[PDB]
């Protein structure tokens, strides 16, 4: 809200120069950067790729399992034709938490690892000359931040992460850096939604500026000519014979925003958006007015060496594998991810569940733990909003849902959703098995129903697997009997799977059983009406915390960590063909 | 050369702007793209990343093996700022050869897949406007350029590659993409060449610019205090009290290259280089005139989905890696690898073999010839300047028992030696059919780099101990040839597939792996002239697909994901 989340471009009026390479780094164990002058300059660094996680460069458990204060430094030539504009820094992220210094002074702090962070250097920057920027970051879990957790102290005065969640605690500078000049009064923020009427479709929309200039609000088609023209910070664009964005047949429009001056122009912000409603209706899920049923996997920002790591090569081997599939739909489980996965899906026409990362919430320290819960719904909402590829907020996963304030918790975060949200499509959060039927008090807040479950894996597995499928359509039964007239979308279902396994019969842990497991989930899925998709538990195998349940992270992926299929791949590519 | 090899910085005179990211990519299969004016925009693109190999992120064979033309397109806003400005496209590689267009018009063509492609468009730029640039690029394999191979046309017409050389036809735009701005009368290039004199060195230097005006050549040390100071494009800095760079202990000073004109500076290049000397005496290899021996790898520029693409992530696991074997050099096995890898080198104080793409090796020999020169005045040129660089290796196993052949090569040792200001070591890779008695070409180079695999391709598994006394007899007939230079084992590994265990050992176990390790071990210890180890390979790598590769090559010491496999703690115990 105190500056934009847009992504950054560059034209007339906006330049911006990468800082992503090798920046310098330092491990701050006893927590003394602050005190010892580091964001003037580390003392005694070493390199560090941005972006990328951190720990899996390293030879040594310290460095890999490092949890505390680091820090990151880089330095970076400003042009001195950037002289008094608006001078921004902006990280894709800052994982988890951090303060941003340029030349020497505090420039701002974010808590919330996963979404871009701005800093305003307007009044320190130095045109024309080498500049500094130095990030303190820290990735201890707690109780009231997202994504939750614990840290624990070892006799030796060593930290160690503790998460309330199934992931490894990357962290670092995992997205992409710039500095940014924009003009003194810019585009800040804006919002489209959309109307279809018959062959034609509205463009409604909002401008948000820093100033009070004229606002001109073009639309341009995917060969760059005019189709509608309006005036004003707040109006509609007429659209005829429009070409909709199609789930996996995708149409950009490019929404040209201008600030004038009369004669001149301030300011020109412009973004491909792409023309599509979302709605349910019963227990259907209604794209462009016509039913789709979700077809997909849970993913995670994941990748050998490089963590969380954005890479524009992860991005493309992961949509090639996801085609293959015929899948249509993945979610962000469980944190919004790098921006350019969104725009990617944008381009491939894909559906994308948003999900922020209140992950982990399994006393007085709730209201600071719903403040910054608010705060990562409100800028992933600011931020991905104008995505035609999302369509869905996940507020939640796996939460505890039964109790009365649990829902005047959800009953805050839901409200302030629904603020932030120009188009006001669906919001939803994954519930886990212990969210009863007869128990969970928030499914009313849900537009539609998410269920994680693992009937057949983490309940009666294996030998159990047909008493599973029992206990499995008792649970749906129950959902039914309520009749509440919502779509359910099935999340999570998986099984450890390792690949190269194979067992006659199947066991827990073979490839067979992985394809036997997805069959009787699948005959489960289609015995109710009211199901409306499924999203795999996971795309790909992915690091977590070491543990004696996770050998080498979760085996879960249908893919292998470096994006090969395993045999139950070609299971879901027959059953979404 | 007609461009500066020089790395891009950016200050006050020189800019740059970053071009990686999502590019347009459209397969060519039936050549129509320039009669189709797709130089003016591909008609049906898909995105590609850049940097990156294109052939892993498909899930079809044929995108996968597409062999012909291909081509990238992507826009870029240029500052009106870059007006006035010499304008340049900086591609850190076109793999293999390619044709780069911007705003339409063709620039120029280079031929040459692993070093920097330069395209003047500072008559076709347009300041302060979108801009566009539009590569054909072209992967096939022929003999007359490097790394040599063939090119097969399925009955249909489809064409798949067929390399002569042991590693996967990856291409496409695998590095950074810049577009620079410079001065227009500019540092193109310079040299440095060092002295050791007592506790003092001398950094002598030549400067090649653009124009006429007055050089200035200043010296920094690692704090960027003035060291050394002295005027005109040739000229020699006096450091008193010099910080050597040393084997595993880098130190770097920051050479600063002005060209004024009495209104001011015109220009300024500044680059880190690190004072060293390297020499031969006999059979030792002299790193500031104290013997060295080198201990580490061949490596690939290879990583899962990303191929050969670059990426700063894979270098920081990689040199984790080799100080944890405690390694002090790699050969860039087997074509220049991109800047940041010497980059890198410079700072953790690794040597580095630099090897230009003569791998592979009638009426083509002279083009072949042509392009083999061409690339090593590029790779030099480009590397010369790296304290890491103390080797350049001018060819891996190509035929060198004919009177042919020699004449070829003293043709590119003789282009070497004019294009190396410092004059250092230059070598090649000699495969075993290179015998003793009948290679032509060892005395050229001023060490010897074998490659063998005594226990491996010859006599491997029961006949190891067959594979030791052949290796032997090889070792006592160079023995006793006393050439009196150093030799260096550039290959020596087996395949082992992580996770095969077999008591006793087997070809492909990781127990066979640390045997055959420890045979070639016994035998270089064996003589005095051996004077380094480099094992086949530091990781596992992709390599055409066929009867004798199980999903690439497997003679990584490390996984293709970089994680040890057991004998990787035999090189770390050994060479701590
Ligand atoms: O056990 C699992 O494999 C998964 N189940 C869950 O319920 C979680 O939402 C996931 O994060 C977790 O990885
Ligand atoms: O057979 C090998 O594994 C290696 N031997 C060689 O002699 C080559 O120089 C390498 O490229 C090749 O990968």
């Amino acid at each position: 809200l105190e500056y934009s989340e847009l992504y950054p471009i560059q034209n007339e009026y906006r330049m911006m120069q990468s800082l992503d390479g090798m920046w310098k780094f330092q491990f701050d164990p006893e927590e003394i950067g602050k005190k010892s002058g580091w964001e003037n300059g580390l003392p005694a660094p070493v390199s560090m790729p941005v972006p990328s996680s951190f720990a899996d460069f390293f030879t040594d458990h310290k460095e890999r399992d490092y949890c505390g204060d680091f820090w990151y430094e880089t330095e970076f030539y400003l042009p001195a034709e950037w002289r008094n504009k608006k001078i921004w820094l902006r990280f894709g992220s800052i994982t988890h938490r951090g303060t941003v210094y340029c030349n020497g002074m505090e420039i701002t702090s974010h808590e919330g690892g996963f979404l871009p962070v701005l800093a305003d250097i307007s009044t320190v920057a130095k045109p024309g000359q080498v500049n500094q920027v130095v990030v303190k970051i820290n990735n201890e879990l707690n109780e009231t931040s997202l994504p939750c957790g614990a840290t624990k102290i070892l006799n030796n005065g060593r930290k160690l992460a503790k998460p309330y969640f199934d992931f490894f605690n990357y962290s670092g500078l995992q997205r992409s850096v710039w500095v940014i000049a924009l003009p003194e009064e810019s585009v800040k923020d804006y919002s489209v939604d959309y109307e279809l009427c018959g062959t034609d479709a509205l463009v409604k929309y909002e401008v948000v500026t820093t100033g009070e200039h004229p606002v001109i609000v073009r639309l341009l088609d995917a060969e760059g000519e005019l189709v509608a023209e309006t005036e004003g910070k707040e109006g509609i664009l007429q659209v005829a014979n429009a070409r909709l964005w199609e789930v996996r047949n995708a149409y950009l429009y490019q929404i040209v925003i201008l600030i004038t001056d009369g004669n001149g122009v301030l300011d020109e912000y412009r973004e491909k958006i792409g023309i599509r409603t979302v709605r349910i209706e019963g227990t259907k899920i209604l794209l462009n007015d016509r039913p789709v049923y979700l077809k997909g996997f849970g993913k995670h920002e994941d990748f050998p060496i490089l963590g969380r790591g954005f890479h524009w090569g992860i991005v493309k081997r992961d949509f090639e594998c996801l085609k293959w599939t015929n899948a249509n739909c993945f979610r962000t489980s469980h944190y919004p991810y790098a921006e350019e996965w969104y725009q990617f899906a944008d381009e491939e026409g894909f559906l994308i569940i948003d999900e922020v990362p209140a992950v982990g919430m399994m006393a007085l320290t709730v209201p600071e733990l719903l403040k910054s819960h608010i705060a990562d719904t409100e800028e992933m909402i600011t931020r991905d909003k104008n995505h035609p590829s999302v369509i869905a907020w996940s507020l939640f996963n796996e939460p505890e849902t039964i109790t009365d304030y649990a829902y005047e918790y959800f009953k805050e975060v839901f409200a302030a959703a629904e603020t932030y949200d120009f188009q006001s499509r669906p919001m939803t959060g994954a519930f886990e098995k212990n969210s009863k039927p007869e128990l969970c008090k928030c499914y009313p807040l849900c537009d539609f129903i998410c269920l994680n479950r693992y009937y057949g894996w983490y309940i009666s597995g294996g030998p159990e697997i047909e008493e599973a499928e029992e206990l499995f359509r008792d649970e749906m039964d129950r959902w039914k009997a309520k009749e509440l007239n919502v779509p359910f979308v099935f999340t999570e279902f998986g099984t450890d799977t390792m690949a190269g396994l194979h067992k006659l019969p199947s066991i827990m842990w073979s490839e067979e059983y992985q394809k036997e497991y997805l069959e009787m989930n699948f005959r489960v899925f289609d015995s109710y009406e009211f199901v409306q998709g499924e999203l795999a538990w996971n795309f790909a195998d992915f690091q977590t915390t070491e543990g004696i349940m996770r050998v080498d992270g979760n085996h879960k992926g249908v893919f292998t960590r470096d994006r090969q299929p395993k045999a139950a791949a070609v299971v879901f590519k027959d059953r979404w063909e």
